């Protein structure tokens, strides 16, 4: 756990091959380069992974709702985008309980 004042943000447009819909999304560069980032496409109402560094969904045992419950974001129809640079310990716990 640490803190810094050098966590800028960048915009990236991705073409949704699902509904052939394109949209731009801005997220923390630190969270994207070193962390998990989720973006929702304003057409098919759905979040997609762009850069997984925390391997949160890689555990195929966590839902998008859980990730929000860990952060605090109560609203989901607000921005439809979330960034993670340092996942909690309560989450990883459920991913590391069977193996000990
Ligand atoms: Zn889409």
């Amino acid at each position: 756990g640490s803190h810094m004042v050098d966590k800028p943000k960048m915009m990236i447009a991705f073409t949704c091959k699902k509904c052939n819909t394109r949209s731009s999304h801005t997220m923390s560069k630190q969270a994207y380069e070193k962390g998990t980032v989720l973006i929702s496409c304003p057409h098919c109402k759905v979040r997609h992974l762009i850069a997984d560094h925390l391997k949160i969904f890689h555990d195929h045992h966590v839902t998008v709702e859980q990730l929000m419950k860990a952060n605090g974001e109560q609203v989901s129809q607000d921005v439809g985008d979330l960034e993670f640079e340092d996942i909690p310990d309560s989450l990883k716990d459920v991913l590391g309980k069977y193996a000990k």
